[PDB]
């Protein structure tokens, strides 16, 4: 009984929604249209990346701005949608519910990924509680500690030991035990440590943001939980490209924009420089150009 449409002069996000949520490119075209888009110092990417500028930002944020919930979020100005919050359990008080992180979708359903702050000091037993509450396996950081590395720490009633780390020079891999101490009940976790992702920048090359990515699905119902600083830039392009790879694969398509657009829907800001998008482009172009008869 939920399936509705809306009627014009309703809401005017809907009407964007149903209008122009959605540019899709097939491969065999891409190379052509990327050539179009990135003349004259991105001109057409960046008409696509300022049309998204303000796609999901009307929708309502209150449990992000209660009083009681603003110690919790980093920057006062990025604010996960009541919509697609990450909602936890409540033990003293409604507001213990709150943590700054929405389910965004994936390629393959609607809670593949939680985006999220990298936790707050005064954070850091919520973010482990949404670990365990949520059964998160894998964990994303991107960055330019919240865990343990000598022996075993308790954040609330969740212990958390760590069982292997391997350094290598792009990323960092970690596997950790996460186990409630009041149930006694233990699940493995896998953390994937992308380490030199600048801030409102990018990777080095293409291959370091493809490559990781495919380490993240060749060394994995439950969510990847990807973070950042804001929660938003980096752990938005590195969803993005995990998205397009699996649409590239799969269909022959390729649909940059509408993938952010939705990520957009569900969280603030994602993708949050025009470089971000171009770099996802690029990206889709490296993939497409390696992807690719006598006549008598
Ligand atoms: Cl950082
Ligand atoms: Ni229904
Ligand atoms: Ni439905
Ligand atoms: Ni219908
Ligand atoms: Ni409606
Ligand atoms: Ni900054």
């Amino acid at each position: 009984h939920h399936h509705h449409h809306h009627s014009s002069g309703v809401d005017l996000g809907t009407e964007n929604l149903y209008f122009q949520s959605m540019k899709l490119i097939r491969v065999e075209n891409f190379e052509a249209y990327f050539k179009k888009q990135q003349a004259d110092s991105n001109c057409g990417f960046a008409e696509e990346y300022e049309d998204l500028k303000l796609v999901g930002i009307s929708q309502p944020k209150y449990a992000a701005e209660l009083a009681e919930n603003r110690g919790k979020n980093r920057y006062n100005n990025v604010l996960p949608y009541d919509i697609s919050r990450v909602k936890l359990s409540v033990q003293t008080h409604s507001t213990d519910d709150y943590i700054n992180a929405n389910y965004m979708p994936g390629y393959h359903s609607k809670k593949d990924f939680i985006a999220t702050q990298g936790p707050l000091p005064n954070t850091l037993k919520d973010f482990w509680r949404m670990v365990w509450e949520k059964n998160v396996y894998a964990i994303i950081m991107l960055t330019k500690e919240y865990w343990p590395s000598k022996q075993a720490q308790d954040y609330g009633d969740i212990t958390v030991a760590m069982t292997s780390e391997i350094v290598l020079p792009e990323w960092t891999i970690r596997d950790f035990t996460v186990k409630n101490i009041q149930t006694s009940e233990s699940h493995p976790l896998r953390q994937f440590h992308f380490t030199s992702w600048p801030d409102h920048g990018v990777p080095d090359t293409t291959d370091l943001l493809i490559n990781f990515r495919y380490l993240v699905r060749d060394y994995m119902e439950s969510p990847i939980l990807v973070h950042s600083s804001a929660g938003v830039g980096r752990t938005g392009t590195f969803i993005a490209i995990d998205r397009l790879i699996y649409q590239i694969e799969n269909e022959n398509t390729v649909d940059v924009y509408g993938i952010v657009y939705d990520l957009r829907m569900h969280r603030p800001l994602m993708v949050q420089t025009e470089d971000q998008y171009v770099f996802l482009n690029q990206c889709v172009l490296d993939i497409v150009r390696s992807q690719k008869d006598l006549i008598y």
